[PDB]
């Protein structure tokens, strides 16, 4: 889909937006640099881990052919998540989207995406 997404807490996003920059958080560095996710990957991981969290922000980035810094890398020896090997500047991001839960308490990308 080219538009890859990163989910984080609003409190973190507003702070980064104040600086104009978002450096690699301990969570991202713990996995392997800034871990972005494709639309399908984001929805799944949202249902698994981001469930119950009703204060999330969906950061949309238009891929860009810079595979040198943005690599669709297989984390944990499985799925290929696009990892950015440098700090995420706010002025670099395409658009944001405040994301909330559905009836099951899951981050509802099903309605937010073309799953309809």
């Amino acid at each position: 889909m080219t538009l890859i997404y990163k989910i984080l807490s609003r409190a973190e996003w507003d702070a980064a937006k104040a600086q104009g920059r978002f450096e690699g958080s301990a969570v991202d560095l713990a996995d392997g640099f800034i871990h972005l996710s494709a639309g399908e990957q984001a929805q799944e991981t949202a249902a698994k881990w981001f469930r119950g969290q009703a204060n999330l922000v969906l950061l949309a980035v238009e891929a860009e052919p810079l595979g040198e810094d943005l690599k669709w890398e297989a984390s944990r020896g499985g799925a290929r998540f696009p990892h950015l090997y440098r700090p995420l500047l706010v002025s670099e991001v395409t658009r944001e989207a405040d994301l909330d839960l559905d009836a099951d308490g899951v981050p509802q990308l099903g309605d937010h995406l073309a799953l309809e």
